[PDB]
């Protein structure tokens, strides 16, 4: 039926604040699993990723924790490769976002034919030489392009990638800030995205029309959904790194997820960016938890219009 | 003119919190009545229906205070009826959404060619036999649709129903907490329906237009807008019984109410759930009235661009 | 290039609450100039207008401190002129919008083709005659049309003025506080608007696609931007002297202005009603004025989905 594994995965090397190595912890003690087992959803939990620790991981130029990250993804990658291969799509419930290069990758080595749809407020796709913060959960996207490589220098714990999607097989959804030499790499790979000027233009509607025909118009391969908590706005998702203002609205951010699920090609799922340390209150904390949750249930079946099994009444 | 007919209806044990008995006091210490004059509305008072207290009313099965409920809305069908003969559009301030019943129902025995939008977080369609509360203001629906007469067990009080409406005759805006009986029933007797997942595809504009054409397409029947206030999000109505995060904008309340006013054909209009004891705070009570007051004056001519009497200034 | 021309205005004898004098000061140590320099703009600011104070200014009937409006508009109309005149877009940072007088007024002295947006809750445009609060600030629209010169009292101070615009040069955008007398206005001289109604109708895509084809449908003529703080939904823009519920929202805020950039042809701008003072709390005030500066940049280039300088990364 809708067959999911949950991968927890507590890290939070790939940028400055800790807290969100506890993502794993407060969303599963928030009753997901059992919020979802009381859906037509096959549930099972491989637990949480124990993420070693690399005392000796300099910094390599300005890019920070190097090791750690390339480490925890690649752990990753194949802990995700393994779900997918027990016909199960897998759930990462992570830390930072850095953790995409882990989840895509191993995702990827099953389904090399996947499309990726990217919510976040930012593009996440930096390069060790155009980010200027050296937050690695600011450049996931470039690792994985294949038109990228060969623009990138081999970085600490990082050979074990390999580029597993090109410019034509990914969209973003929400953008609000982005940086220059992250702009000039979209305009240039001709990469497809609807930032927040176009769904103010367009409506989530459309914008969810038009991203599902544009990856989909060919074949109708597996989908793969990286959704970074701050792509919606603060005020329903405070709790997270790096908000910013003027995002997606819960009841959008609840469309873009039950679209995905109607499809019935949602293969990979990653729900990053959850700090719940830094909620200036108890309830900021759990209004983004529960945001989180919510969101995800959506992507498995919860319809806001209800949802019946099949009997008679 | 634009002749309204005031009917308090300070009842509350159509669910558990009591508050609600209060929603026609608030209301009316709010100005209401004073503002509707300050239209060219003409209208009059018919008070605060006296509901008698029925201290022996266990509960059917799981079924709650039935034999009160009913009365209630017996009650409130006979006054309904009344100042629909006065020629005046029925405005309910009322208490639970169980009251519902007699407004409707009192407004067919006049108009029983009527058409209903009902604005709601909740479809309101649970039968004693689906709900698992036993809250009659979950209900009201079921005991006016035709379609279902004949899978409905005579409960206590509800001897003098009779289902006044057909599932051709109703549309739904806002649903967003929906139960499992209750959507099969939707699906089965193919009622119309914007869920929140519609407004947010659609838009509350293209939502408005259709819903009117499904009701309006054929003859030009009387309206009947049953409006829970909790069909907006609780940002704006928090004072409620049953809130529902997602909902609908202030902005899209008006929306509606604006355009029901337009089409000239608004015959009742019931303003339900309004319970000022539950707000959190004196301001949320305080937002909770304004917004219901701000809604009903629009039902009955205000208008956001501005109004003007017949002159030349 | 997009060179800029700034105009502090710390005037407030346009409406009662004193604060908005200070509005320059805070846009301005909010960092406004450096950011605008960040962009590809050509900053240069002409100070802070000294608005010499007139002791004897009675009421003009009901018309408070008419010589005072009169001759801080009078002598704004002048500088603005100068700085179209040193080629540069005039950005006008004030008070009380009763400005927008002197601002449009010397903008068209040098380009006499310009068409307005109006961004407000309010039309502004009561005359000496139809308002009832006799506050300045909400009477600058009547004393520019064209069609109302006759009809419109030779008002101490004002003297100076001559009607720039006709009905069929301005675009309101916003409205949802609208008085009797400024309707039978609006609907007399056929004046183009979208209330907020027809924003929640059709989308703020459409509300710009159409404002911008019906101003520069014939010829592209030079473009004015009255931005009344108070457009914005009071959530966003809390410290404003005349706040009212249910507008616009920040992203479609930033929307309006992106689009407005987009065009090429900002001639002028005005930035209004931002008072501090008014905040309920040092955060709102934050909160206010940063959505003011956000605004602004957008009308000088700063994008949602990115800006990139003219190079390879
Ligand atoms: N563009 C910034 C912020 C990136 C934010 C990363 B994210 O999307 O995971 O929160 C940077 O590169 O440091
Ligand atoms: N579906 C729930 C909640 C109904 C809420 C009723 B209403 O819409 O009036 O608030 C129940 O049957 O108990
Ligand atoms: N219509 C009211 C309020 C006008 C508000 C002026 B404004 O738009 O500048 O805030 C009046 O004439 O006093
Ligand atoms: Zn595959
Ligand atoms: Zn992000
Ligand atoms: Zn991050
Ligand atoms: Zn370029
Ligand atoms: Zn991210
Ligand atoms: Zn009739
Ligand atoms: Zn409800
Ligand atoms: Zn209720
Ligand atoms: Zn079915
Ligand atoms: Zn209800
Ligand atoms: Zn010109
Ligand atoms: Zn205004
Ligand atoms: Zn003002
Ligand atoms: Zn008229
Ligand atoms: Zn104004």
């Amino acid at each position: 039926s809708r067959t999911i594994g949950i991968i927890g995965a507590p890290f939070s090397k790939g940028q400055p604040r800790g807290g969100v190595e506890e993502g794993p912890t407060v969303l599963r003690k928030a009753g997901l699993l059992e919020k979802l087992k009381e859906q037509e959803c096959d549930v099972k939990d491989y637990g949480d990723l124990p993420f070693a620790d690399i005392p000796n991981d300099s910094p390599f130029q300005i890019v920070k924790n190097p090791r750690s990250v390339g480490k925890a993804s690649e752990q990753l990658a194949g802990k995700v490769a393994e779900v997918k291969k027990n016909g199960r799509i897998s759930l990462v419930l992570g830390g930072d976002h850095s953790l995409a290069i882990g989840s895509i990758s191993g995702h990827a080595r099953v389904h090399p034919d996947l499309g990726v749809i990217w919510v976040d407020a930012h593009t996440d796709i930096n390069t060790p030489l155009t980010t200027t913060s050296g937050n690695l959960h600011g450049q996931p996207v470039s690792f994985l392009l294949k038109e990228l490589k060969g623009k990138i220098p081999d970085v600490p714990g990082f050979s074990w990638v390999t580029p597993c999607i090109s410019a034509k097989d990914i969209v973003y959804i929400g953008l609000r800030d982005v940086d220059p030499g992250e702009h000039y790499i979209l305009k240039t790979l001709g990469i497809k995205y609807f930032s927040m000027t176009e769904v103010d233009r367009l409506g989530i509607g459309k914008v969810m029309e038009e991203t599902l025909s544009y990856l989909l118009g060919r074949k109708k391969r597996p989908i793969h959904l990286s959704f970074d908590v701050d792509g919606l706005d603060p005020s329903f998702t405070p709790a997270t790194g790096t908000p910013v203002v003027g995002g997606l609205t819960y009841r959008e951010g609840l469309y873009i997820t039950e679209e995905i699920y109607k499809t019935g090609l949602l293969s990979g799922l990653d729900i990053m960016e959850v700090n719940p340390s830094l909620g200036k209150t108890p309830e900021e904390v759990t209004r983004t938890v529960n945001t989180a949750v919510a969101i995800t249930l959506a992507c498995f079946g919860l319809a806001r219009e209800g949802n019946h099994k099949p009997i008679d009444y």
